[PDB]
């Protein structure tokens, strides 16, 4: 699996989503500005819709905090 | 139209329904200090119930571009 | 607030305990309704900021208020010593009377010309309390809109209230009471507002729709 | 309003905060029923003009009803200039106080005869307030009529409130109570004040309907 | 009122601003219930016959109850001259305050002996109150029954309140608590009533009723 | 109440006509609950016999209740005498201000150390309010019960308000408090007053009733 | 309270009448809720201990109430007399005023730097009150939660009003309003301030939700 | 009967009521104060609601030969 | 027709016969007091019972115009 | 018909009612304050749902020539 | 059973529900003021509404002699 | 019929009973401690249940004008 | 077309129908007072009725502006 | 789970409520003012309604030992 | 029956179930110390469980008095 296909399932909760996410990200290890861009644009739009909505809820540049926070009720 | 008459459709991008608002509010042309408090306070109050809650989140404070960012992924 | 002595010399006689608790039933039962700001006004009127200061301590029960006035006061200090760089000096802090000793309170409201730190003081306050009356407000104007058997009479005061509560300058509010006024009425007093056309006072709208 | 100073100069005491703060609650409170002209006439009782523009500041948070006093208030002023052409002499926006000072309005207070520039300027008040309090009328006496099962005395009181708002003059005023009171009484009151004949006074038409 | 001065002389103060208030609310809020003798009764208490004048200025805006004043005024001071056929003599427009001087009042208040000139107007004055509280009388006594469920507190309450609107003789009264209090109670209380006998008062009639 | 003239003497001044409205609207408005005792001591606090008789006019409208005044004042004046057999002697109707001057009430509150007659007489009427105040309540102690969704507070303050109203002793309010308030409680809040134990003070009864 | 003479001796004058009064109708009708403390805070303001103990006589008709006055009061003159050991000096029961004479407190009052004999008696008491506010509160703040329809403003009253009345410390109360606020929020204003995240102050919370 | 329980019949008429009235009156023999009071108000108010509104048209002066003379026609 | 047989009748408007009653009394003009008797008794006796009702609900000694706004709205 | 009484009816011409209105003005013949009362305002309040609005418009100063102008068209 | 809930049946005899009172008021053993107390108000609130009429008509004077005589015959 | 005999009927009133009692009372005409007791005593016995329990609630030593203005309801 | 015969339709807006009918009058180019008469009467009196009855509601002499922006609605 | 949502069942024992209660406390880790206050108020109030009572009658002073003790039998 | 074996039925009365269990305490008279245990254990334990629960809802170490009138109501 590529970070560009780890991708949020319909029941999937989003911390295990997040953690299947930033583990394929530090393996596969691209450069910093990289890993910026895809912990800001894949990690939302590769989260399920019920996700993707209450993030982009929350304007870009969210902390990971910020965003666990938001979706633990999903 | 009136500018109190511009709301948004349940189904409706909030995009089109900025487009329809701010060309009526420039039809409308009423003096600067009540556009300010329009855009501000009435794009709000006339937005569809998905995207009312989004733009409250931001706060008063929030820009065209930032309201418009936020909404997008409705 | 200031008397003058029977040796002719200007001194502080303290705001009645009757007075302190007129304002107290002003805090306390009316919710900061648009109402607290002129009844602050009215029974305030003689204040030194000693006495302003004795009538604060009334909102410190409501510390989500008393934290706004404290901002703009403070804000208003610092502005008021940013205009006013260095018989002391008014600064700001001696102003708001906690610097200041009470007899230079009233030395101040007592020069010739006098400077109204009372008055300054009181002004400052009373912007506070508009901010807390805004927070307070129920609706916005553009929650408010007339029942379909309700009386104009009664709408209009629901939202000359509701506009007297809200931060619109005076030209926004003369468009609110313009054009929400009528599109917000039911359709019975919308149909004589709009019939009157635009250029009609308040007093022609009311006269019209009485007893619509 | 005006005392005597212990020299026995006639000297300015300030309104009192409790009675502005009684002033506050009758424009707040009472929405401009009637009530609020014999409220604002026993409050004043003493006003100086100085006093009495304290008072109107009250009025100013209704900016509707401010701007009929302003209005009313310049007319009576410009009309007092007119039937007055020109211890100077009291002109009318030195009546209104704007232009005199407070030792010229407690001057011309206490001249011997005095000129009583506070109660013209309260009648000239209390006729603006008359125009507001007409304005905010919730009903003409034309709308006043007894429910099926409402004692006389309240359709009385409800009449007559509404008939104290209005413009009608006192020959206006005598036909309605002679005339409508009668007209728009239920069926069961509209009998016995009918066989009572027209030449009925108040009395004995409240008497004869007691407990119908 | 009158007040002793510094200089040791009697001399008039105004009735208080807040005093006319008073006496605003109690006119216009309370619609002529029997509360309204009391009630001028104290706030009049000190006051001249022309502090009286100001007072009855407050119901000049109810000009059918003003009119029973002017009356029972005109009445008495009729008959005052009638009874008292003429430092000058106290005749009954003076009494009334239209005829005489602010000193002239105060002077037969101040005279040893005084002649109480303002509490013999006030009398005269609360003479006229009573026959417009008789007529703004709701009900007459023979209206007056207890409900199926109501305490008998609130019924004597009610009975008592209505019998003292009424014009009735303290004869007339006594006859009234003694049967009608009794004959017009639920059956329940009526019992009661009836099985403490005729002879009993107020006290044993309710604690014997209590919670009935 | 009694005040010091300038010229050192003390000296009569006149129960104020706002505060006799104050005593008016207790007596008129609050129908004898325990709240009209606390009232008039407050309203009375200076008063002299002349002060307590002109407050006790105003429960002359009330003939029921100024009969059982006038009976335990005369009750109490006699055995004043019968304690106190005989700068002249207070007799018991001298305390009470019929006989009395009011140079000699002043004069006894005024000698060192004074003769109370005002805090005496005053003391003679609570005893006679209290007489009305029972006579006057809604229910018996043993009414009052709890509802089954009526809060404990509610409650507790209509027991402790009849409890108050009542002629218990202090042994027989406080078995009351400790037992009736239990016996008389919902079943929800009867468990757990149970549960405390019989030794619970009303606090430890409130807060665990809190919310139930 | 205390005022200068006309020798200029400081002197007591005693606690007016309608100020009493207006403390008697606090105690009475407010129940204890906390509007009970900034007015007693407000009308005592002047009041000597001697002023002090004629108003807590007005809540010596609540025993239970009086007892926990009495309490607090003798634990903090304890407290004070243990803290202080020993122009006499100022012990505990000569601040409550048991022990000392008025010319004693007053002394304390006015003495240079003066010992606020009043002020601190005057805390005890507030102390006191806040114990008597806590038990008589109607529900813990745990019960305190949003209807399905009720406006944002009228639950944050609601809840500010709870949490003024309990004891929790501002590190408590802070911890409530931040989450207790939002948790018990109904679900439609819960979402908002949920959205707006934990650092929202109590405007930003209220403006969000307004109209709701 | 208490002359409070005297009450005009629907069909009586009112001199046989007054007859009634005036006997049990003279019965009670309540003093004269109480007499003209209950003569003034009491008969009017025990009419039956035909006569009732005849008497209250004759004001509280009526006499009561004016008050027989009027209602003789019901 | 004598002027004791003019008679109202039942749908018959009071002002009716008062001009009938009149003309014939005028007509038949008989001596003043028998006049005076005639307009104060036969006009009410004669009157129809919804009119002789309110008539004799005036008392007697009104005068004619008195009488006829009283019956104007039978 | 007292002039209280004189009301149009919802097919009416305003020139028939105004026809009607002052010939009872006319004959009620009431003092001169009290009639221009009563053409200011009872004539509006009295006229029918469709001309009464008509009428509102026009403000209280209309003339009589000014609202039966207006009303011509209903 | 406490004071409290001894309560006199509906055709309990007022002697036998006395003996129960006044046997339940010497086992509480309450101090005399409390037991004058309850003998004056909850001996009769306690009554059955037969006798309860007939010991309120006695006044709150009555001796247990005077309460007991008037109810022998309920 | 002696004294003894007397009795009230289920429908008689109070007075036709003390009128029968104290008639025969009379005539039979024993001593007046005699007539004390039967006044007192028998006068009650012999009553109808209604009036008997109606006088015993007056408790003895009435007047029997007390008797008779308490029964007269029954 | 003649400027007489421009009329409005049943489903026409107003300003449709004014733009017809000032496009016909300016062509047509009457006389100055021949155009404020046709302006001013055939512009009202060709409307439809909704129209005609809103336009007559402004009384004569009002502007174009205000009356399209009253018949703006219908 | 915030410690406002851990509430004790209906059948669930008072130790393993406690257990839950002060592991969510823990991880929670709010400051010990307000630790003190939910331990005092927060964890009664959140107790089963058998439970709630037991724990009420020990007061506010109960300790953790006092208040498993007594719910022990539950 | 050992002390162990006194046990309350579901109906028993709580005062006959310990007068029952201190008889038996009494006759066994085992030391000052078991019967401690005995009287503070074994007491609640072999009660019935409404009392059981009910005993317990007052902490260790209540006095007999206590634990009676708090049974009392089972």
């Amino acid at each position: 699996t590529s970070i560009l296909d780890i991708r949020q399932g319909p029941k999937e909760p989003f911390r295990d989503y997040v953690d299947r996410f930033y583990k394929t990200l530090r393996a596969e290890q691209a450069s910093q500005e990289v890993k910026n861009w895809m912990t800001e644009t894949l990690l939302v739009q590769n989260a399920n819709p019920d996700c993707k909505t209450i993030l982009k809820a929350l304007g870009p540049g969210a902390t990971l905090e910020e965003m666990m926070t938001a979706c633990q009720g999903v």
